[PDB]
Formats: structure tokens, sequence, C-alpha cells
């Protein structure tokens, strides 16, 4: 409410950061507090991979070396937030940052450290619209397919991804079987990426509470 | 490969063209014969949706109207060649054409008519390298995962797709379960499109033989 719990949470992640390593870094206000923590040890870290322009400019300014995903075989950790997280640590992500870059850095990372306030934990994924990046010539097609799956896809007009793709935000779904829905949407021709992190979810969850953050991994 | 067999196959596809329809049209030498055929019936069709720059030029030469995929809700047919086709009518496609375009136009069309000479049928897919379009920052990652699936991914250097993505051509696979492999690749973060046409394959195969066109419905 309370990006004091956002900050508790973000600094709480610093314990996962090893001397000599390259750190995977997401974005958000709660990650940006983790980047404030991380600069506290700029000297002891080899560098960072980031899924966000804002974070990388911030890491650079702290003098932390930036690596390209194609320069690493893996990352020890990826520290990011989520839009929703369920009891099984499956997430909706990409509602407010670079969906495809987040999914790719999280894929290369050994451990995903999810960093949230009290509002992210849910029963059933899906209240928060599910972002789906779509090749532009396919947008009406993919949208027909999401309707068949019982979603209500809404095109995010006036913007594109760095790649030039469009975003559909899918409302109204009760996402029981996230792994299955991830499968289903990844199968639709014209889909680039789907904001269900269900086959690879959070490994540690750190939730900001009033008394200083809850490491409920 | 014989051009007269390509020619026979492309002309035979013309029987499948309903008057007053918008025709899905692919690319290649075999399809160029089909386009010739379609010329003979042009003032009898509303238009065409094409997956190829060169096919659009040819259809425009004939005065056939061009529609985009977002302008139609379905297509009756899509007429295209293939790199390889198994006896189950599953194809490798995209080796020398616009892979993502073709898979989306085929997803929209009701009926896929695959027009081939005798050199496209194979017992098992995989000799012909499988094209995978990939987000550039994900290239090494996706190649690591393709190697885990048994393949030899080769980066198609010097070039990008319309969308700015890279292509990995994957050698050395014995694609005994095309629907599974499509599912597996479709789920690697960073994959945009896989040249496996397995869940949605060909509905009609017209093969050009030394005798004439042979139709397999």
């Amino acid at each position: 409410t309370q990006d004091e719990m956002k900050k508790a949470a973000g600094w709480a992640a610093l314990k996962y950061v090893e001397k000599g390593s390259i750190v995977g870094v997401g974005t958000g206000s709660t990650v940006n507090h983790f980047i404030d923590a991380l600069g506290t040890m700029s000297e002891e870290i080899k560098g960072a991979v980031s899924s966000s322009v804002a974070s990388t400019e911030k890491l650079e300014a702290l003098g932390i070396k930036i690596f390209d995903c194609n320069e690493v075989a893996s990352l020890d950790i990826y520290v990011d937030g989520a839009d929703e997280i369920n009891a099984d640590r499956e997430m909706i992500k990409g509602g407010g940052a670079a969906l495809t870059r987040e999914k790719i850095v999280a894929a290369i990372a050994d451990k995903f450290i999810c960093i949230v306030d009290g509002t992210k934990a849910v029963d059933v994924l899906g209240t928060f619209p599910l972002p789906v990046e779509v090749i532009p010539m396919a947008r009406s097609y993919v949208a027909r397919q999401l309707v068949k799956l019982g979603g209500d896809p809404c095109y995010r007009e006036g913007v594109i991804t760095d790649n030039g793709n469009v975003i559909l935000d899918v409302y109204g779904m009760k996402i029981t079987n996230p792994k299955q829905l991830e499968d289903q949407i990844n199968a639709i021709p014209g889909v680039v990426t789907v904001g269900l992190f269900a086959h690879r979810g959070a490994d540690v969850v750190i939730t900001g509470t009033p008394e200083g953050a809850k490491i409920e991994e």
C-alpha cells in the first residue's frame, strides 16, 4: 500500500545473491527496491541480466556490468514480481512490463524469486487479465481462439512491444489448470508469448507484510 | 523434381476453388502454377489472402484483390506446397518461405490443400531441417533446449524474419511423434513459430506423378 512492504520484500531477496555471480533482474517498484539492495554489493557481483530497460539503466548507473542472455549458459536467480500468484506458485505476469523478455530470462534462471505485496496471492489465477503477445496479422484469429477457450480478449490499442507485436489482455477466465491453458494458448498460431508462468513458476516467494516481509518460499 | 509434375499438381487444386470465395494462397514453384490456374477464374473470385510477397505480386498482376488476415474471419481453402509431408499429412514447412505467415494463414483456412511433386513425401519427418523462429535474445537458450530434444540447431546467419526474429534450422531429428514435438517446441520460452504442421496438417494432398495429379482426400 505501502511500498514500505514493497521495500521489505525487495531487500529480503538480497540473501539469495552470491558473491561472483550474474543476477537476473525483473522490474516493478518492488524489484526497484531490490536493485537498491543489489547496488549495496555492486563490488561482489559479476553483473546482471535484465528483462527491463528501466532496471538496466538503473543497474548501469550503479556501475553493475550488463550481460546479454546469449552470453550466459544460465543464471543462478531471477528476481521479479508477479501480477498474480497461486498456492502452487504459478503466476500471471506481463501485465505491466516486457512479457517475452521476462519469460525468457526466467527460463534461463535456475531459481525464480517472486517478490510481491499482499495483493498478488490468489485462489485461482485469472481475475487480472492474462496478457498474450500476438503477431499483428494474427490478432483477430488469436482473439477468436481465446473466446473458444472462454476468455474475453481485449486488444491493448495504441502500443506495440519492442518487436512490434500487439497485446491482447484476456478477461474472465477461471484458470484452473494453468499448465493446460499455457499449453493451449502456446499452441495457437500467431501467439508469441503467454503470460502464464505455470510450467516454470516461482521457486521462492517473499511477500511484504507490515512487520518486514514473509519468506514463504 | 519435375516442373510438369509441379504444374499438374498446382492446376488440379483449382477444382477446389469455390466461386465468390477469397482464396488462401501459399508460395513456391508449385503454387505459381496454381496461381496461373487461378488466373483462369479471376472474374469469379472475390480475392486472395497470401503468405508470400511474390505470390501477392502475381495475384495483383491478374487483378485479384488482396485481403489481409484481419479482414476475413475464415478462409475456405489454403493452397500451398511443403518441404516434407509424412503419410499422416503432417508437414515441415517454412524452410524457404515466411514460416509464421504460412502457419497463421493455414490456421485460418478450413481446408489445407498441399500441392507437391514426388520429392516431398517422406517416411519420417526430420531429414529436411525443421525451421524454428526465435526471439533474438532467446537464441542460445532455445538452441540448448532443441539439443535436449535430440536436434542439431543451426542459426541461419545474416538474415532475420519480417518480425525481426532469428531462425534456427534443426537437423538430425527423427520426428516420430510430430504432434508431441510441436507441443514441446511451442513451449520453449523464446520460440515464436515452429515449422511443424502437425496439429493442423494437410486435408488434401495433390501429388504430381509421371502419370498425372494424384489426389489423396
